[PDB]
């Protein structure tokens, strides 16, 4: 159940997110996901969102928004309150590793190409720090 | 039922939206809502989104994203597919007029202050062109 696409029915998650001014996977892979954290320092797990495309290489990618799940007021603009709507999701979870990232993205991409699915959201990249290493849940909404 | 806050339970609307690079109400009031249209020319009604705050003046405001309801593929990034989640909304509809805009915003703002409600989204400004004049539906998600 780790390193393979599954389709689940998620409930809705409330989040706080902001614009990911330029930053992309290429930058996080040149460091740690700790980078995104910085954008949202103003919950415990964080994430990024990016347009779903059949990318042929990381460089083509660029994140759109950095977000964090919530659990509320006194929030400035430049930070938005939204959710990750309840729905059917194609998910692929793995332990973070540069080599893995692109590879898994490809699996998800292929999984949707075949199965001729219809995506209705961006790819959500959820980072979950594992403290005894990162856990990554890549998912995208489908119809 | 026109020019007063009501709370309804909307279903979910699928939309396409983009970043509203700087643009705000102050600019649309100096022209027509036709301005926003331009941002999303790449449905029939369009809209804008902005952070919910107890604004004391239009100038303080700046739009966040311009969007349009949908009804699907071959979409570039720089354009995002999302929704206006189903939920309970505090809505205020009126016929567009510069004088009205701020005034009604105030009503909605007051309505939430009293009633001590909890908003969980940005203010959605839905523009509906009336062709025999504009119709504006200002709404924000509540808990
Ligand atoms: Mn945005």
């Amino acid at each position: 159940r780790l390193g393979e696409v599954f389709v689940l029915d998620e409930e809705e998650i409330r989040i706080i997110q902001t614009e990911a001014e330029g930053i992309g996977p290429e930058n996080v892979l040149n460091a740690s996901y700790s980078k995104l954290k910085k954008f949202i320092e103003s919950n415990n797990s964080y994430g990024a969102t990016f347009s779903f495309q059949p990318y042929t290489s990381i460089d083509e990618m660029t994140y759109r928004h950095i977000f964090t799940p919530v659990l509320i007021s006194s929030i400035t603009p430049d930070m938005e309150i939204t959710t990750i709507p309840k729905g059917r999701y194609a998910c692929i979870a793995y332990n973070f590793s540069p080599e893995h990232y692109f590879l898994n993205l490809q699996k998800l991409i292929k999984y949707i190409a075949d199965r001729q699915l219809t995506v209705v959201s961006d790819v959500y990249e959820l980072i979950i720090p594992i403290h005894y290493e990162y856990r990554v849940e890549m998912k995208i909404r489908i119809l």
